[PDB]
C-alpha cells in the first residue's frame, strides 16, 4: 500500500505538468477503450459477478463512456479556469493528489472508468480497490486503460489497482490518499468518512415512483419497467415502487401488464414472492440481479415467458411491508393513494424505511405537483417523465453523467449530486483589491 | 449528548417549516447581537483566552457580523432556489440537519456566530463545542444569541452548547450529527473527518508574502504590518514572512521600519527571538497572541515603544530556519530572492514546511507574476495588494465572509474555500425530460 501511494504521488507530480489538452487526450482514450471493448467487459462482468444482463451491460459501457466524455470534453480543469471581474476574483483549478476509489460489484467496469476519467481530468492519480467478487473484470478494465495510457506517452502508474484488497489495506489506502471515493455498500462509505481524509460516497438506493392522476399511464409504465428491469435491477437509482392513484389503479396496472409486467394481487402468491426476496428482513442474496424466471422458480409461482417485471401489491407503506425496502431485482411494490399529498407521504415513509437522500421518480404533467414533491422529499434527484435509471445521466436530461451518485447528508455523503471531475479538484481564488468598492454604513447593513 | 442531539432534531424539524423570510429574520438578529455587544465580548475574550488585542476584537465583531449578513441577506436557501431551463433543471435547497461545530480559542465569539448564521440560514440546527480555554465567552455568545431568538418566537434549542466537553462526548457529538464543522487545531479537524459523517474543517495557516520588484514598498509594508499585528497575529491568514527582492532589500526593510517594524539582522539577536518563539521545534504557547513588548522582554532584547511588529532575518528557506513555520504572534521572517520564480519557490518550500493549502499574499503590479504565483502555489486564497487578514472577507474583495477558512486537500479539508451557508445545505435537482434534445452519434462523441 505504501508502495502504491508513493508510485501514485510520483506520477501525480509528472501529470501536474500536463496542460489542459494533454490531460484531455488521456481522459478521452480512457472512455473510448471501454466503449470499444463493451462486449468483452460485459461478458466478463456477468460471469464473474453472477448478476445482471449482458445486453444491458453493453449498453451501459456504450452510454457511460460517451456521456461522461461528451460532458467534460470542454470543461476547464487546469490552471486559471474562470474570470469574475464583478467580484475581482480569478479562479484556479488545482489537483487534489492521489484518489483512493473503492468500486462496486454492480458496476465493475464503468465505475473504474468514471472515477479515473474524473480524476485524471483534474491532473490527479487514482488507486482502484475493486470489489472482491468483481476484482478480475475491474482489473481487466484498469489493464486496458493503462495500455492506452502507455501508447499516449502518459506518466507511468497514474492508474493502479490493489490485487490483494485486504480490509486493513483498504483502510490504509483511504487514510494515505488525499481524497477518497466510495461507491458501494454503506459499510464501505462509512469507512471512507472515517479515514481522516475528505471523502465522497453513496447512499442506499430506494427510488420511489409516483404516477400522477391524468398522466399517460402507458408511457409511465414503459419508463418504469425499462428502469426497473435494467441490468436485472441492480442500479441504485432503479424504480422500486409504483405509487398509483386509487381511482385509476386498475388502469395503471393494465398499462403495466400491457407492457410486459406480471401483476400479483392475491395475499398468498404475493407472500410466496415476499418470503423469497426477503428472508430475515434482509434481501435474499441468491435473487440479487437475477431474472424474472429465476425469482419465479424459487418462489414456486408460474410467471409467463417474456415477463419483464413483477409487480406485487403491498400491504402498506413504510414498515407495513418489507417489500417497500430496496429490491435489487426486477420486482416492484404497488401502493394506492387518494391525494397527491398522500402519495408524497407514502414515498416519504419508504425513504425513512430505507434509501433517503437518493433518487425519486415522478410521472406527471402537473408542474405544481412535481415542484411540491421535489421540495419536501428527502432526495438528491427527482427524475421527471423518464426512467429513473437516467438519474446517472442521459442525453435527454441535465444530470451530470456519472457512476457515483452522492446522496447528501441523508445518505451520509458530502455532496447531494452526481460525482464529477469538479469534486476531485481544489478551486483556488485570486482576490484582487477593489478600491472602487464602498463600505456600507450601519444603516445600509442593519437597516 | 444523546439528549442534545434529539432536542436539536426536534428543533430542526420545526425550523424546517420556516420560509425564507422567517429564517432571514433569525440570521440577521444573530449577527446584530454580536455587533451590538462587540465591546463586552471582546473584553471577555481577551481576559479568558489571555491572547489578542481588545480593540482588534471589537473591530472583529463589527466587521464579521456585518460582512456575513451583508453577503447572505439575499441568498436563496429554502426550497426552489434556481431555474435552469437550458439543462431542464430545477434546484431545491434542503437542510442537512444537525450541525456539530467545534469553535477555536482565537475567534471564540465570531465563530459560533458565523457557524450559527450559516446553519440556520439553511434551516439547520447547530450544537457548539467551544475550546476549553474559551468556553465561558463562547457560551455567553450563545446565550445572548438564544435570548434574541426567544424574542423572535424561534423554536427552542436551535442553538445549543456543550458545557462539559468531554473527549468522548466530543467524539460522540460529531458521529451523531449530520454534518461537522471543525475550526481549530489539526487534531480537532482529523477527528471531524474520522467521525463517519461529512465534515468541514481548516488547516494550519502559514501565509507567505511576496513583495514584487517595483511595487510601492511603503504601501506593501503598511498592509503586511496591519495583517501581522492584528489581534497579536492569531488569525490563521496573518502574514508570516516577507519574501523581498535582494536588489531592493534595504529599501523594503526601511519601508517596514518607517511604518513601525523593528528589524533584527544580527544573527545572535535573531537567535534570542528564535529561542523564545520556538522551544523544541514547536511554537512557544506562552507567547501566542502576546504583544511585541512581552515577546521582547522574554527574549531579553530592547524593542522601542510603539513598535508594531518584529522582523527577523531568516537563516534560509524552508526547514533551514524554524522561523519559517507558523508564528501566532506579531513576528515576521524576512527572506531574499533573485528572480520572482525563486520567490515563488521560497514560498513553496515554506508551505511544504507548514501551512500548505491555506492563504498567500502578494504585492505586485505585474499581473503575470500574480497569476503565475496563484497557478503554482498550493494555496486556496491569493490575497493581492491588501492585508492577508482580508482573506476571510472584506468589503473591497470577493472572498466570502467567514471565520472558517477551508484549506482543500492540502490541509485535509473537503473544500479549498471559505465556509458559507452553502456548504451546510443539500442542493437537489429536479430533472425534466428534454424530448427535443438530440443524441450525439459515434462520430459526434469520439470524432
Amino acid at each position: 500500500i505504501k508502495e502504491l501511494i508513493e508510485k501514485a504521488k510520483v506520477a501525480q507530480k509528472k501529470l501536474e505538468a500536463y496542460s489542459q489538452e494533454q490531460v484531455d487526450v488521456l481522459v478521452k482514450a480512457l472512455g473510448k477503450v471501454v466503449y470499444d471493448n463493451a462486449e468483452m467487459f460485459a461478458k466478463e462482468a456477468v460471469e464473474e459477478t453472477e448478476m445482471g444482463v449482458y445486453e444491458d451491460k453493453v449498453a451501459k459501457c456504450h452510454l457511460k463512456s460517451g456521456a461522461i466524455w461528451n460532458h467534460i470534453k470542454d470543461k476547464k480543469t487546469v490552471g486559471i479556469i474562470k474570470e469574475e471581474p464583478e467580484r475581482a476574483l480569478v479562479y484556479v483549478a488545482k489537483p487534489k493528489g492521489v484518489v483512493a476509489a473503492t468500486t462496486p460489484i454492480t458496476n465493475p467496469v464503468v465505475t473504474p472508468m468514471c472515477n479515473a476519467m474524473a480524476a485524471i481530468k483534474g491532473r490527479n492519480t487514482i488507486i482502484v480497490a475493486p470489489h472482491p467478487k468483481a476484482k478480475k473484470v475491474s482489473a481487466h478494465t484498469v489493464e486496458l486503460m493503462n495500455a492506452e495510457l502507455k501508447k499516449l506517452g502518459a506518466p507511468e502508474n497514474i492508474i493502479q489497482i490493489v490485487e490483494a484488497p485486504s480490509r486493513e489495506a483498504a483502510k490504509e489506502l483511504m487514510e494515505s490518499a488525499d481524497v477518497v471515493i466510495a461507491t458501494g455498500g454503506a459499510g464501505r462509505v462509512k469507512a471512507a468518512y472515517s479515514s481522516g481524509r475528505p471523502a465522497y460516497g453513496v447512499g442506499p438506493g430506494n427510488s420511489q415512483v409516483i404516477v400522477d392522476k391524468g398522466y399517460d399511464y402507458n408511457k409511465a409504465a414503459q419508463d418504469i419497467i425499462t428502469g426497473r428491469k435494467y441490468d436485472n435491477g441492480i442500479i441504485c437509482s432503479s424504480e422500486q415502487s409504483v405509487i398509483a392513484p386509487a381511482e385509476d389503479y386498475d388502469k395503471v396496472i393494465a398499462a403495466f401488464v400491457e407492457n410486459g409486467a406480471f401483476y400479483v394481487e392475491d395475499e398468498e402468491t404475493v407472500e410466496k414472492f415476499r418470503s423469497t426476496l426477503f428472508k430475515d428482513g434482509k434481501i435474499n442474496s441468491k435473487i440479487i440481479g437475477k431474472s424474472v424466471q429465476i425469482i419465479a422458480d424459487l418462489a414456486g409461482v408460474k410467471v409467463p415467458e417474456g415477463t419483464k417485471v413483477i409487480v406485487l401489491k403491498g400491504k402498506g407503506a413504510g414498515e407495513k411491508d418489507v417489500l417497500c425496502k430496496e429490491k435489487m431485482c426486477p420486482v416492484l411494490v404497488a401502493l394506492k393513494y387518494d391525494t397527491f399529498e398522500e402519495a408524497v407521504e407514502i414515498a416519504m415513509a419508504n425513504y425513512m424505511y430505507e434509501g433517503a437522500g437518493h433518487t425519486a421518480g415522478i410521472h406527471s404533467d402537473n408542474d405544481e405537483n412535481i415542484r411540491y414533491a421535489g421540495t419536501v422529499l428527502p432526495i438528491s434527484r427527482l427524475v421527471v417523465n423518464q426512467p429513473a435509471t437516467t438519474a446517472g445521466g442521459s442525453f435527454n436530461n441535465g444530470f451530470n453523467p456519472t457512476t457515483t451518485l452522492g446522496c447528501g447528508s441523508w445518505g451520509r455523503n458530502s455532496i447531494s449530486e452526481n460525482l464529477t471531475y469538479e469534486h476531485l479538484i481544489n478551486v483556488s481564488r485570486i482576490g484582487y483589491f477593489n478600491k472602487e468598492a464602498k463600505v456600507p454604513s450601519y444603516e445600509e447593513i442593519w437597516g
